[PDB]
């Protein structure tokens, strides 16, 4: 199955990086086509480092319960640094309004992030 183009979802996730830092990221994923989506988000890392994240990827629905996705983008850090990031995750629908979000991502720095995705 496909995405519904125009679907807007606000998400909030907590990510645990391999360097023993922790991110909290709030943002949105907007499906622009049946399989592509844009991703924007503002994140905070517990090493005192805010970043603006912009990117996107591919996503489809295996079932009404599972929606895998792969994504890549860039994190515009508050150290005036720009770093590339990619992710691989899925959304597990738990209500018509809500979904559980899990994502494995890499930046030689890897992270696991869990959170929720609210469909607006």
């Amino acid at each position: 199955m496909e995405q519904k183009p125009g679907t807007l979802m606000v998400y909030v996730v907590v990510g645990y990086n391999t360097d023993n830092t922790v991110d909290v990221v709030g943002g949105a994923q907007y499906a622009v086509s049946p399989y592509l989506f844009l991703d924007v988000g503002y994140g905070w890392n517990n090493s005192s480092l805010n970043f603006l994240e912009v990117g996107g990827g591919v996503s489809y629905k295996v079932s009404p319960d599972l929606e895998p996705y792969v994504k890549a983008g860039f994190e515009y850090n508050t150290d005036n640094t720009i770093k590339p990031t990619a992710g691989a995750g899925a959304l597990y629908r738990v209500s018509p309004n809500l979904a559980l979000m899990v994502e494995y991502g890499w930046n030689s720095l890897q992270k696991v992030a869990i959170g929720i995705a609210y469909k607006v």
